[PDB]
Order: structure tokens, then sequence, then C-alpha cells
């Protein structure tokens, strides 16, 4: 007996968690869909054969019945709208990041779910289940290194659009870090610090980059994480914790090694979307899986979606400003642990 | 409209293709189990709550026009009877190595499907789904390091039982290289050869461990192969293939490196089963989808299963002789490309 | 015709120097030494077997004219002292770190070499002749990665003594990175400023350790540098510098791996002489080699020290005071460049 | 006091010898220097400043009782002449490779030094010298990895002359091999085989490229070596060697790693000369040292280069015949343990 799943927001992420659901995981189907360009959201329903009804909007969709739970992965904005809805229609939401595009309405959506009495958010931090990423958490969980000190990481990209600016950094992009960075460490931010590198010549006059980001925690850790999403090489994603008696090291993407012409090499990625294809994978699986035996969500949490929001704003924050912004966080609410 | 599938053989590793086929893959499921030990493949479909008959034999499942495809998942003899039924029951076998224990065993199953007309057999040599071979295949496909001269390779497992055999290495064990090698190469085999080094201290008194083998083909092609299954520290994997103007090498698992008294660490694997947990994924959802998609199954073929078996052979002869054994391989079937 | 040195100081680094040049490297010899406790230094003589004269103090050494040269190697605060004393002597001197303990002190050194109309001076930041260093070194003036924008690194040891002090950190240990870091990049720094993370267990309650330090160079390059010299699993030098469109990055020490129980580690060095023992060597060699074949010193100059000891300061007073303190340099007299 | 030494052959590795010794190394000098090109001698010992007598041959050259000791780094079949010359004069020899171009001109070598009643000669086998090799050598004394079982390894060089001849292959190259399994493994080699792969397209019409070589010894470690000297890509030089509970493998020349276009470098060396170039001079170092404080030589033996000479005998017996052939080697002499 398989999980009814609406969609919507048809766009190209929207479109490659349709295909996965469909062609890839198991127990769950695509039953609705809505786009906000109508004949797209119908370009998408011929495009992979679905057995589908085109909703003209969120509303009508959350309506149906048919749907027990639904994919929010339209705009940045457009999200803590349909979340909200889907919260009080009882329905079951993965919601791709952000989770709202400002604090107060991550804020807003925890307390709809707390009332509702258990949890339908998952917020799509896949980092979390990225084999890399486990393996770190699971040697910090047996102290191998003791207690951990700092942190080095990096985000990099080969080049960007037009459309890409220069809060982007920490909102679009540094954001992951920041779910993952504090899930690992089991720590919440104290404080952000932002400092300008010379500018590269690979970014546009429009944007500052690179740029680097210093996060002190509560206990002590110390983080300086670098974005730099003009880097021409590759995308490359690197992660150093170091504890009190050792150092553990995020792995590379796996690749054949090369002999040739005086170098031994092996191989980076391109493209951001290749990076996690596999995480995105299990997620949604996991979303799936949760739910049919359990009649609860399992991964990021809503209020984990409202921590990136409120230091993602605390950057941007620091980034005009060039100060030390701090990172105020509401109580943890006992909903929640 | 999904794929029904029984299972002939309700082992472990017919539990991990019944589990995968449940819980993890998209459109297919399990209807029908049959087992030697009847009260096993009772105790399997209770365990993951299957919807299937329970059939007293192979005969009697394939009778069932409920089931389009079985999974060969049982001893390694018992094969050669099931899959050449499931050819004449016109149904879509996924056969588990060994396609059959004999030589001649795989000759009866190639001349059985050249007359059914369609290709029905996909033989469950997964190597050729793992992303580390692909990218190997994919070098060689575009001439990265030209012409291929040598090819060096060890199998290595930690410790094995006193079942474990000294034709068992070139049987179940070396089985795959034998398969993914000349995949990789396209060329056939012309010769093989034994070489015993000094026993190991972990090997058990009646068994043969370490041993090269020396394999060489048509093209001029030369390939040792070290299998060594005593070797105490971990099941460790590697392939490198010299050319004319270059090297290319398959990777390690992903590891997340360690900094700590002294070393410098990554992560070794100790179970057999965890290093291919991702290309046996792939395999099966291939099988479905090369069905659902096309009416035929596209992995590899009955033919590769000969091939296998011809060499397999070849190398147990040369295990007990000490000589240079040849290998003879019956002209390939126009049936086959 | 062999070069003629007399070492003033004959300490622990004092008698490697002496090892060295006697049964090491070619083409000169120890004639002379003077010890602060003069049975120290008859005691060195004896124990190297050398044909050398034991003078009371600095002035009688330099005073004898078979000396054309001294390696400094005495006890930190004493250097400024002899060096000064040796320029006008008019000999040649080679200077452990640091120069002289205070910035002005430095300067006082920089003005009497100016006069004497030719280098005399070479300080000892053995990290310049180090294979890796010079890799990089050659990689950025060929533009490999263009521009320049990030430097991260670190400077790690396993435990310190009871009289390490949190200065010590960027006075004695850091101050290799000082100088070697604007040596590569070719920028003058701007502004330093110290964080301090977690204390650490191992460190103990006297000392602040680890700490990051943050510099800024007047051309942009920003450089973040860890320093945990209570890191207990190595000795372990690293640096990586990002550019406009690549990353290049120093080497670890070579090793053997190994594959054991598990793992697949390399080597990590536990004592902080064995990192550079053949930079010492090369460099020695160049004071010799660059004297007799050129009638002048090569290595990194006096004004190179100031520059160390200008940073130096500026650290110690951001490490006490928290803020974003300067780095203030005199204008590079043409006597450099 | 230094020590005198004559250098019987100025040839391009003559000369190197010489530069070292001259501007490298301590505590020797070169005051003598015949050539059988008369001519090419004079101009050495110009070019150099060297304080040498010239003569028109090693009879006047080991006549001279200023030198106590010899490089012979002649043409190759010029060594056995001038070494056991040497012998009788009562100098002492280094010779480089090999140390007599036949067998038995090895074994009246032996027989040379047994009667004059201590070591003089010293083979030019610098591998042992180079620090992989000492740590390979390290751990498997101290049974790290158990009984040694097997080892893979690889000589491989860019391109060659149209000097170069396929017994070149097992002669002026795998002869270091040779040396230094052995020598690691302590054992003696009890079997050659040749085996070759397809021709090379790099590799000239005369020669024959690649080619594996399987040597077992007596205790039953085996050993698979190959030689491929048109590899196009670098110069190359790998050894791994399987134990009963674990593996340890050769190093690479330390490289900086660069990120760019795609690829995570390292580097590869191109010429044979400067992958080895610290163990040369950490060799003749110890020729010297090892006499001034001990009155004999301390490296590889005149023994060890008999079994060299049997050892390449065997393969270039091997590699015309295309059968296993055997190395006979007569009992070793108590003079030597
Ligand atoms: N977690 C990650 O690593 C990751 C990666 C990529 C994108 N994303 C996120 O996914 C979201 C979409 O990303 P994208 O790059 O595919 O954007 P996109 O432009 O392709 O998708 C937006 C689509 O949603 C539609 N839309 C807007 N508001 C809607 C509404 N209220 N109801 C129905 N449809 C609506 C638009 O017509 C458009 O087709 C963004 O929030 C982005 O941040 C997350
Ligand atoms: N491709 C690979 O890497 C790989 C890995 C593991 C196992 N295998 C293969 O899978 C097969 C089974 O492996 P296993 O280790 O799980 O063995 P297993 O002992 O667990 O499975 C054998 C089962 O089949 C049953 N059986 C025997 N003949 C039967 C028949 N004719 N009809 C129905 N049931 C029958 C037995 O009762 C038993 O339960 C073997 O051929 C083995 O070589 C392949
Ligand atoms: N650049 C490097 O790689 C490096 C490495 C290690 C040490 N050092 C530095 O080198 C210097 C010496 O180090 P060390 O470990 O040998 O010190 P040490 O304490 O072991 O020895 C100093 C010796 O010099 C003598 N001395 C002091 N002042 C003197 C003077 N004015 N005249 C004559 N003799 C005097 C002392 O009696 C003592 O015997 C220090 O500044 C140290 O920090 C540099
Ligand atoms: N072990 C190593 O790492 C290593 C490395 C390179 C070369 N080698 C070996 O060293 C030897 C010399 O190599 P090379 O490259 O210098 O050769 P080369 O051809 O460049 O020079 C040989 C020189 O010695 C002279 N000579 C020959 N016979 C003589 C004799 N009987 N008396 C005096 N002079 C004589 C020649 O005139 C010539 O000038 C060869 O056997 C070579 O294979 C060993
Ligand atoms: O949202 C994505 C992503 O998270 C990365 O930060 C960046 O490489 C992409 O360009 C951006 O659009
Ligand atoms: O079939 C398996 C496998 O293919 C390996 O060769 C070995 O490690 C296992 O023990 C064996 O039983
Ligand atoms: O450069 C070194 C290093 O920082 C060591 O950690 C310290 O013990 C030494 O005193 C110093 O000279
Ligand atoms: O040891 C070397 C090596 O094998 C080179 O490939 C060869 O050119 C030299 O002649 C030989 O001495």
């Amino acid at each position: 007996m398989s999980l009814r799943i609406g969609v919507i927001g048809t766009g190209a992420i929207g479109k490659e968690h349709i295909n996965r659901i469909t062609n890839k995981l198991s127990g769950a189907e695509i039953v609705a869909v809505t786009d906000v360009n109508q004949e797209a959201a119908q370009k998408v329903v011929e495009q992979y054969q679905l057995n589908a009804t085109v909703y003209p909007n969120d509303d009508s969709l959350l309506a149906d019945e048919n749907v027990d739970a639904v994919l929010v992965t339209s705009w940045g904005p457009a999200h803590e709208s349909s979340v909200l809805k889907a919260i009080k229609a009882q329905k079951y939401v993965f919601c791709e990041v952000p989770l709202a595009t400002t604090a107060e309405g991550c804020m807003r959506i925890v307390e709809e779910e707390i009332k509702v009495g258990k949890r339908l958010v998952q917020v799509g931090f896949m980092r979390r289940y990225d084999s890399g990423y486990v393996q770190l958490k699971e040697a910090l969980d047996n102290h191998v290194i003791g207690e951990p000190l700092m942190i080095h990481c990096a985000h990099r990209n080969p080049t960007v659009g037009d459309n890409y600016t220069t809060d982007m950094a920490v909102v679009d992009t540094l954001v992951h870090e920041i779910d993952v960075l504090h899930w690992l460490v089991n720590d919440d931010y104290e404080s952000v610090q932002v400092i300008y590198p010379k500018k590269s010549k690979n970014a546009l006059p429009h944007l500052k980059d690179p740029q680097i980001v210093v996060i002190e925690t509560k206990g002590g850790i110390v983080i300086n994480a670098e974005i730099y999403v003009n880097c021409k090489y590759g995308y490359d994603i690197q992660c150093e914790i170091v504890g009190e008696d050792g150092i553990i090291k995020l792995p590379e993407p796996s690749s054949i090694s090369l002999r040739k012409e005086g170098r031994f090499s092996t191989d980076i990625l391109m493209d951001w979307q290749r990076r996690f294809v596999a995480a995105y994978d299990v997620e949604i699986q996991d979303f799936i899986d949760s739910i049919q035996k359990k009649g609860e969500v399992s991964g990021p949490t809503a209020w984990d979606g409202y921590i990136a929001a409120v230091t993602t704003d605390a950057c941007v924050k620091a980034q005009e400003s060039g100060q030390k912004e701090k990172v105020e966080l509401k109580e943890k609410p006992e909903f929640y642990q």
C-alpha cells in the first residue's frame, strides 16, 4: 500500500525528486502536481508518464484527499506559504531548503507543528545522508578524536551566473554547512563574522567572491569556512574537524587514478548536482519509510530549519557590516527532545 | 504496473535480493518463493511481510502464471536445473553466479536461449555496475591510456571457514575478476597458469593460500591476479591496468581519514558483503527497468557465464597440474552481437 | 681552500650545526667556539674532535682573524648583541631565529649592515630550503593557480613542556610561517587578529592552546593559521594556498603505507627536529657556497628578520587585546632590492 | 684528516660522484683520475678545480700511494679488470653496477677479496640507502606484516634510445630490484621466468617491451616484476610486499598536490637520475665514513654483486628460451657472515 505524494513546484529540482520517486525509490508515487506555470507542470506529467491531477494552486492540491504528502519544491520564498497550509491540511511535508526565507517565517512554522502534535516536517538538508558525513558523525559519537576544537571547511563551485549575488553565498550555499556542522558537533552557534579576501577575476563585478566566514559556537568550537563559487577548477566540498586528540576529515568523491604525462591525477566534479545524488535518494526514501512504519517524519526538524534561518541572517548582517554579529536563538521547545 | 518476481532459493543472498526488491528498488515485488527447506522459505515470507505463495519446488513455481521473472539464488549446482526450466517456461531469469557449475551446463543454457529468440538470462556479475569499474570502462573506451598491455589485481579476504577449499579460490572468488576483466579490455582469454607462493599461517592445512594466477589473452594482454583469502587485514579489491601511454587504477571504498597516535589512516572493509552493496542495487534495478521498457534483459549475457565456466575450468585444471593450461572457447554465436 | 667558521653559542642547535658542518657538508670547518658556560664549549670541541680555539666571549672570537664567518646559535635574547658585534667585526653571520627579540633590535641590525656595504647576515629561516616549499614557490612564480587569494595552514606539535607560554606560540612557533608565507606570495602583512578556541585538555592551565590567527596582507590575501602544540598525535605542518584558478598544497613527509587490522595508514612524525633536517643541511651549505663564490650571503635577509619581528609583535599585541591589531612596516631600504 | 680517492673512469656518472665528493659530502677528496680517453680526464680535473694527478691507466693510479680508495665508474665491461687490480693494490674500491659483466667474473673478484682478509669492495646498489627502502627494511625486521609471501613491483621509464636492447632490461635495469629485493626479504632466488606481453607502440622494433618477470625464492616468496621502459608517462618505481598479516608499500617521491581544471594531481618524475639523487649521496658518504672509522667498507658486498650476476644470467637465459630457468648459487663463504 504505497504513499501518495503531491509535488508543489515542478522546477528543476522538483523534477529530480519526481524522477527519483518514480523510477528509483520504493513505495510511493506522484498523483498531484501544481506549478505557477501551469503548462510546465503539464509538461512534467506527460514527460514522466504520471497518473497525476494538475492543480492550478497549492490549495486545490492540498484539498485533494488522494494526497497524504507534499514535496514543497518551488521558489525560495513561496515555501513558507505552502508548508503552513500543508501543516493545517494535516499532510506530510518534505520541504527543500530554505524552510522559509525569513527567521520568523520558520518560527511561525514551528509553532504550527507544535500544535498538530506530531512531526510532519522534514527539511531537505541532504548532507546528513551522505556516507561521508555519516562516517564523520559516527566517529564523533564514538569520541574517536575526543572533544572537537576547530573546523575548517570549504564550499567551492566552478563559476556562477549573472543572477548570483553576494548574499546567496550565505543563503543558498553556506547554508548546508550551517546545518550539517552543528548537527555533527552537537552545539549551537554563538557568533558569525565575515571577512572578504582579494576579489577573484572569475567573479563578476557585482559579487563579492571569495569570502571567509568565522563562526564560534557556545562550547568554544571555532569554524572557519571558505566559500568560493568562481574557483574555476571544480565543485568541491571539504570539511576537516580538529579535536583534542586527533583529526577527522571528509573524503573525496570516489575516482579512478590516472598516470599520464608527468602527473598522477584523480578526478574532480564540475556539477554541484552530481556531488550528492545518493544522499537525495537516501533522504527521500527515508521520508517515505519513516512515515509508513512510524507515522511521523524522521530527518532534519523544522526547528533545524529555524537555526539555519537565524544563522543565515546573522551572516548577511555581518556581510554588510564588517562587524562581529551575534546569533540569538529562542529556547528549544520540549516538543523537540 | 509492477513486475512479478519468483525467488528460487531463499538463502542468505537470496534474502538480500528479496529485501532490496521489497524495500529499496522500484517497480517489482516478490509473489512466489520456493526453498528446499520449505520451512525457511516460510520464515522468509513472514519476516519481510510478503504477499507470496510458498511452492514445494521450482516446477510448481514456474507453473504459476502470476510470476514473469525468477531470481535463481539457491546452491551453486542447483542453478543449471532451475534456469533451463525457466527458459522453457518463457520467464525472465536473473541468475546469481555461477551460471552453472560445469562448462557444458552453461552451453546447454546458451542453446536454449538461442531458440527462445530473445534474451531472458542475466548473470549476476555485479562488478559491472560498481562505479569504480564503470569509470575504468569509460576511460578504456575513450582510449585514455591507449592500448592495454598488463593488468595487476588482487582479491583479498580476512579469513575463511573450514568449508573453504583450494578450488573455491578460482570458482567462487576469482570468478568475478574473470568476468569483469575481459569485459573491460574486450578480449578473450587464451591461457591460465597458477603459481603457489609460501603457504600462509592464517590458511588452514587443507587449503592452498595465497596463489597467483597468470592469464594471457589473445591480444597479448598479461594479467597477474593475486587471490589471498586469509590476508587477515581486510576485504580488499585491487585492479590496475597498464596501457601503452598511461595507467588507470580502481579506487578505494570512500573513507574518512584520521590523524591519531603517529598514523594517518583511512578505513578498510572487513565484510565482503559491504563492498558491493550498491552494485547489487543498480544491477537488479536494471534487470527490472530493462525488462519493463525493452522486453528483454540487459546485463551480462548467458554467454558471458559460459566464458566464466570455461576459464574457471582452465584454472582448476592448472591448479593441480602446475602446468600452463589452455582456454578453448567455442565460436561466439551470432545471437550475441 | 675552505671557510673558517666561528660558532657563538654551543647549545643544542648550535651543536647540530657544528656536527653538520663537520661531518655532513662540504668546504668549511669550525675553528672557534665561545659559550657563556665556558666549560660546555670545551667539552664540545673534544666531542667532535675540532681544531678550534675556545674564547671567553664573542668579542675575543670576532677578534680572531682566522674566522671569516660566525653562526650565532645562542640563547634567544642573546642574539642581537652578538650579531651587531660581528657586523662591525666585518665577519659573516648566520643567525638562528629570532634575529633579535625586539622589533627595533632588528632595525638597529639593519642599519649597521646598510653601512657595511654588503650582505653578511643570513637569518636561519630554513623553511625556504625545504623541497616542499620550493615546489610551492616554483608554481606560484609560474602563475599555475593565478592570483593567490587565501592560505590555510597549521603548525601542530604533540605536547610541550612547563616552560611553554602563550606568547611562544606566536614567537618561537608561528614565526616560521610568518616568514615563509610572505616570501611565497610576495606581499607585506597588513593586519593580525588572534582568536582562541575551546582550551585543550592536553594544554597546561597557564597556556592558551590552540589558537587561530588571521592575517590579511596589503593585496587582500587572507590567511588563517592554526597553532596547536598539544595536538597529541604528531608534529605536522600544513599549508594550502587557494588561488583564482586553482589550489596548491604542501606535501606530507615521505612514508611507507601499511595495510593492517582494518586500516590503511601512513606515518606521522613526532619530533619537530626530524621534519626539517634536510632544509637545515641545504641552508648551511648555501651560506658556505654563497660566500666562497660571491663574497656575500644569499638566504633570508636581515630585513626579513625585521618583518618577522614587527609581525610577531603585532600578534602578541592581539593576543592579549582580542582586537584587530595592525602591522606597520618602515619603508623597505634600497639596499635590499 | 681526509680520505684520498682515485676515480677510475671519468664518465657521466663518474663525474657525478666526483662532483658530490668535491662539493656536497664531507671528509674526502679526489687526488687521482684516469680515463681511457686521457683528454676527457684532464678536462674534468680543470672543470671541478681538483688537485689531482692524471694517470694513463688504472695500474699507474693504483701504483700511487697517495690514494687509499678508488671509485670504479668506467664503461661496464671494464669494471672486472679495474676492480681486481685495485684489490691486489690493496686499495678501497667503490664499484658502480655491474660488479662485472659475467657471473664468474664476480666469482674471481670474491676469491681475491677473501684472501686480502678484509672488505675493500662496496657495490654501488644505491637503493639500500633510499629512505623508502630503509623504512620497508625496518618494518620487515620488526615483523610488522609477519612472513612475506608475495612482492609486486615495477620499474618504468618514459622512453629509451636506439642503443637499448632486450637484455638491458634484465641487466642494466631490473638489476637494482634484483639486489634490493633479496636484501629485504633475506632469501636467495630459486627460479626466474620471463613472460612477454603485447609489444608497446613506444618500443622500437628491435626491443621487447614491456616484459613481466617472475621470481620464486627458496622460502616460497613469489615476485612478479614489471619492466616497461617506454611507458611514456614518467620514471616510476613501485614495490609492494604482501605478507601473512599485512601489506607494506614503497612511497612516491614527495610532491605538491594541485587542484586545477577538473583534476587533483601530484607530480611524477621524468629523469631516472633525479629519483635516487639522495641515496647516491648517503651511499658515498657511507663508503667514506665507514672507512675512516672502521678500516673496512660497509655497504653491499662483492658477494651481493655475484648474486646479481647469477640471477641476471638466469634471466637473460629465460629471455630467449621462454622456459623456467634456474638460479644456482655457490655456497656463501664464511668470509661473509
Ligand atoms: N537542498 C539543495 O542542495 C537544493 C538544491 C537545489 C535547489 N534547492 C532549492 O529548491 C527550490 C527550487 O529550486 P530550483 O533551482 O529547481 O528552482 P526552479 O526555478 O527550477 O523552481 C521553481 C518553480 O516553482 C514554481 N513556483 C513558484 N512558486 C510556486 C508555488 N507557490 N506553487 C507552485 N509552483 C510554484 C515556478 O513556476 C518554477 O517552475 C529552491 O528553494 C532552492 O533553494 C535546494
Ligand atoms: N555474485 C556474488 O558476489 C555472490 C555472492 C554470494 C553468493 N553468491 C551465490 O549465490 C548462491 C547462493 O549463495 P548463498 O551463499 O546465499 O547460499 P545459501 O546456502 O545461503 O543458499 C542456498 C539455499 O538454496 C536452497 N536450495 C538449494 N537448491 C534449491 C533448489 N533447487 N530450489 C530451491 N531452493 C534450493 C537451500 O535450501 C538453501 O536455503 C550461490 O550460487 C553463490 O555462489 C554469489
Ligand atoms: N630556526 C630554527 O629551525 C631553530 C630551531 C631550534 C632553535 N632555534 C633557536 O636558536 C637559538 C638557540 O637554541 P638552542 O636550543 O641551541 O638554545 P640552548 O638553550 O640549548 O643553548 C644556548 C647555548 O648558548 C649559550 N649562550 C647564550 N648566550 C650566549 C652568548 N651571548 N655568547 C655565547 N654563548 C651564549 C648558552 O650557555 C647555551 O650553552 C634560540 O634562539 C632558539 O629559539 C631555531
Ligand atoms: N648504480 C647506478 O645507480 C648506476 C647509474 C648509472 C650508471 N651506472 C653504471 O656505471 C658505469 C659507468 O657509467 P657512465 O654512464 O659513467 O658511462 P660512460 O659511457 O658515460 O663513461 C665511461 C667513461 O669511462 C671511461 N673508461 C672505460 N673503461 C675504462 C678503463 N678501463 N679505465 C679508465 N677509464 C675507462 C670511458 O672513456 C668514459 O669516459 C656503467 O657500468 C653504468 O651502467 C650505474
Ligand atoms: O543552490 C546552489 C548550491 O547550493 C551551490 O551553493 C551553488 O554552487 C549553486 O550555484 C547554487 O545555485
Ligand atoms: O563467494 C564469496 C566471495 O566471492 C569471496 O570470494 C570470499 O571472500 C567469500 O568467502 C566467498 O564465500
Ligand atoms: O620552531 C620550534 C617549534 O615551534 C617547537 O614547537 C618548539 O618547541 C621550539 O622551541 C621552536 O624553536
Ligand atoms: O639503472 C638505469 C635505468 O635502468 C635506466 O633506464 C637506464 O637508461 C640506465 O642505463 C641504467 O643504468
